[PDB]
């Protein structure tokens, strides 16, 4: 596996690291595009173990994660990191499947099958949340705060990713600041990685921070003069 | 191959460097406004394979996930998903990790993983989505060209004459002016294609535009005797 | 085939004529029992074209429509005429199904089956409209509007199909008119046809225009004072 | 073979010339009114065949379509189905091909279309339904029998005098009496049999009102005793 | 079959062998533990017949009724008192499918098997009915009139059931009395046998009369003050 | 094999009597507040077999009735069944014949009827269910430990000395305060216990008591910074 990109803006690798060998269940809280996917492949690879990702949504059934085997199932198994992308997007009452994984007591019972799993001694669940659970799933979570980094450190990133200068980095972000009166970093990385395809510079925002997030023409026109302010 | 394409703006070259950092496009705008055959203009120019889905509800996982998501994969082909917003939403989460930098679908039950050709590019057709999808993507947005295109383009796909596709657009004009004011969505350019070939077959065209560009799109009367009066008068 | 009694109320049959030879998905809306699944019936027999009838409603799905094949597929295969009677009935997400066949692309997607189909130069779908769509269904149809014909008119089709003079039917049609302050045809066919067995002109009316539409007493006889008038 | 069935209207010589016109008929009114027994009458006085079709909603289209609306089709027998409302809707317009000048039904997947025999006539009961289907039908509308009939009906269905029967029905009169005033509908001709058997057993008439007039129809208490006043001035 | 201990609270039993005997359907009425089902139970076997207890619920579907044999079959081929508890909770539409067995029709058409199965002439429909139906379902059956019986009574039954002395069981049944501003009995029952087991009286009920029923706490200090009035 | 469990009230003598009588026992209370852990203890204490159930949606009639729930009956096991009210309710109306005076699990389709063995009880977890269901059960009302007792357990599952557990109980003391105020449900114990190991391990305390107990369940700012104002008096 080749290690993925995540520059850290504050303690939380740490405090993953240490949440991890320490049994208890992790979730990462923030907007879209934050970094939070990216800092579970980076964790995952950094501590050395398989990843398993789950694109959770409004029409996952329960069979659809243990197994008719399952994703959860598997990643209960082997010593693997089970990553429930969009917690939120899920049936409520589908997600109490991985209870029994995320106290003291960890197995998974399939009773569809007649067998109770172990839960390999390097098993952890982490899920994603934007920005309702249960109280009974929440509570049986530690959490982490993430947020759009610093300026700074958001540009960095962008150049980092799209290939452009640090100006047009620069640009890209304290456009994007403000136009967060949330907006993804992806979005930014997009942009920067237009220009640098020789596309004009407001084409390349027009294309990737006005049109994709809102269908409101004065939205726009108001996104892109901001554009013109910089750019 | 070079399907028929009349560009209103910068889309072609736009695009093309949007396929260059191979990064999912998504096309905005108004049915049958060319969304569909702009992306064929452009599998054409940027010379690869494409691979087209019409997306419904009863899209498993399966049948996009052998499968033609996955094929266009392996190739390295430009695969365009037409009406994403219909389908299921379990299959609108299977393009996440395609749109993510790791250029990867899991082709899990059935075995390993597969990483895409660097060819491959996903391209999706939008007028829900969440935000969460809709971030994944650079968008273009498609609307109506202006009149001296749009009659160009039902010139050419009709068979007419360049005075019949003007009054044609003259009337698509004179209903895109009536959207809030007593029509859903303005005269699409399919539309105005059916008029005219009804035209080149000898209709007459009071009756070949009443049966295309008035009956569809209206079942209010007084404001359908509205199109009828503008038809009346260009023709 | 036996030829299907039409009479044609206006040019409805060569609009459908040249709009059927020039490639155009046929669209037809009026009220319940003004004629349209019978004027199809009439085209698919004068074209010289097999026919394909599907009855849509609430709970068909896709599935149901292309194949688990399906009379869609079948009616795309050979050169059929496939019409979708009740268009509004049915889940308009289960009818974008029919987009690949009315656009310029003319094929049918089986991806259950892994299989694209060839659209038989022969086929056409039109569809039934009471009296809501998707505009990217709408705008993808010719239209002819229906309605119910001219009193003369539907006097010689009720005479012709129930099977009585014209003074009885002329009688069915004025109160039919009236009637509508939709109520079909095929009511005033009953009606007719009930006073062909010798069944009372009234009894024979109340059995077929004001029993089945309406289960309101104070409607019945106001539609009972009219019955009154000319039997 | 005749069952027991009496007249309250025309709706025997009605039906008589609904069906010599193979005309589909509905019939309308309350529960328990004599509607499904009306038919069996009329299958043995018409000297045809007849198929009884209980609609439920796991009723699927095979079931319906070797199949019972299939083989009175065949066979030329008058097709009885019960309660179509309650079927799910993907079976209610089964029968649409079927009420066309055709008188044909599609047995599909299975191979071929099946042509109704002559002497195939479809009735359905009804107290929802589409326009488009309730406009496919004739229609004959049932109410609960006159004084003397309906005493008659149940004397000879409970088997209990005369005069047992008429207080019986005296007791159902003052009750279809509060409908719109505490009842949402009148008693039945079913509960009045129910009550002359009870009775025709030796159980006490007091009781044998109680537990088939008064308790299965209302759950009001105030009310409840008002038909059981009346129910102390009969018996 | 052992005698389930049933108390004859007014002439329910006669009233049902009178009904039973005569081809009519039983509907029982009553609040929540009022002895609605061990009155079945007591009838079953005093009438010497089989019993088949269905739980209905708004999940159940008419092929768990039917079969795919199902349990109504069962009971319709074999002679056996079909007592479909809870008839309320169940999908209403579901119900119907026990309509050609209430009437003087007494057949299930199983048109999935494509077989009209024989009502054994000792087969009967019993439902329990708190405290909606269509009106087509209602006027099929007879009713009984099922209520908690009389403090003396009930204070029979608890003595009888849990195994406690007289004037123990007359304050749960003082108690419950009041409680009602429904109480089931068994919760009586419960309290009693609880404190056939050394345990505190309030406690007794506490755990009985007050939590199972209620989350309301100021709810809970009304019951327990009135459990302090006799205990 | 004694699971660690601290009695706050008088629940195990009442649970002891509560088996004795084989009555049918239902543990309500906040979450992460020792339910499932007391039915542990309880099952060693009473010297029994025990079989938990996670009771989610997609819990068919054949996964509870081979059958786990028919194994305890079998066994004569306790059978917790956690979190019913999740179960969809073809499932919670299967467990009703084992609540009757019957003792009793209708093995159907596969065969016979099962007698449950006598030292078999059926136990469920609860904060809908219907009064039908609820009204079949004892209860037993659990609450969050007095500040004495939950300092002992956290610092016995913590292992964290008894200083730093009373500052974590002052920290959740604080935050159960605030219910109905800008918090949908108090700090469970679960969450104090995390907190601890945090601490155990070498983190920083602040730190460790925001990961723990302000960020799971709080998503609001100004009053997430009011435990954060707590946490930095007591660390
Ligand atoms: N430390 C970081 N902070 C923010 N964004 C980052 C960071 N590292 C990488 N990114 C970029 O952010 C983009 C989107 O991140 P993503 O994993 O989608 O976040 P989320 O999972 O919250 O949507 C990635 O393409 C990645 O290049
Ligand atoms: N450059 C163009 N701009 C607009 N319309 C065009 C162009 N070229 C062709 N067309 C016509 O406009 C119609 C657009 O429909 P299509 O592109 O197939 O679907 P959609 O636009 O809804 O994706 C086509 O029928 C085509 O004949
Ligand atoms: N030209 C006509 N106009 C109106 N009604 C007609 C015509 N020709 C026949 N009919 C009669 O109308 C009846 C109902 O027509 P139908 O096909 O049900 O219309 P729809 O499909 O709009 O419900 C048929 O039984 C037919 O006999
Ligand atoms: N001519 C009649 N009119 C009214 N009721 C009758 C007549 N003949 C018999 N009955 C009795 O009335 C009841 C009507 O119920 P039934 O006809 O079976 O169902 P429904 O009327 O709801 O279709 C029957 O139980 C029958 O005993
Ligand atoms: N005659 C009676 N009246 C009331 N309760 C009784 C009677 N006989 C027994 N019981 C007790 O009532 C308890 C609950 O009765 P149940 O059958 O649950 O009533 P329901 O079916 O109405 O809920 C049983 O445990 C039984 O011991
Ligand atoms: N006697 C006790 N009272 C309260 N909490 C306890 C006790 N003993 C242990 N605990 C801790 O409290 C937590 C309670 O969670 P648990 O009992 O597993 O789930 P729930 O209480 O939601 O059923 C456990 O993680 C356990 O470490």
């Amino acid at each position: 596996r080749k290690e993925p990109y995540y520059r850290a803006v504050q303690d939380e690798i740490e405090l993953y690291r240490a949440g991890y060998e320490a049994r208890i269940p992790m979730m990462l809280k923030g907007p879209t595009g934050c970094g939070k996917s990216r800092f579970v492949e980076h964790m995952a690879w950094k501590l050395n173990r398989p990843l398993i990702t789950i694109a959770c949504n409004e029409d996952m059934t329960a069979s659809d994660l243990v197994g008719r085997d399952g994703p959860l199932t598997v990643a209960a198994r082997i010593g693997a990191i089970c990553y429930l992308d969009e917690i939120v997007e899920a049936r409520q009452d589908t997600i109490v499947v991985i209870h029994p994984l995320t106290d003291h007591r960890r197995v998974l019972p399939l009773e569809k099958k007649g067998e109770l799993v172990e839960a390999h001694p390097d098993f952890q669940i982490v899920i994603s949340y934007n920005p309702d659970l249960k109280q009974s799933t929440k509570q049986r979570f530690g959490a982490l705060d993430f947020d759009y980094p610093k300026p700074d450190i958001e540009a960095e990133i962008v150049s980092h990713e799209a290939g452009v200068d640090k100006d047009t980095a620069e640009k890209l972000v304290q456009i994007a600041q403000k136009a967060r009166n949330g907006l993804s970093t992806r979005l930014l990385v997009y942009a920067g990685k237009l220009i640098a395809k020789g596309v004009d510079a407001r084409a390349a925002c027009t294309m990737t921070l006005v049109n994709p997030i809102t269908d409101d023409v004065d939205m726009r026109d108001a996104l892109d003069t901001v554009v013109k302010t910089f750019f």
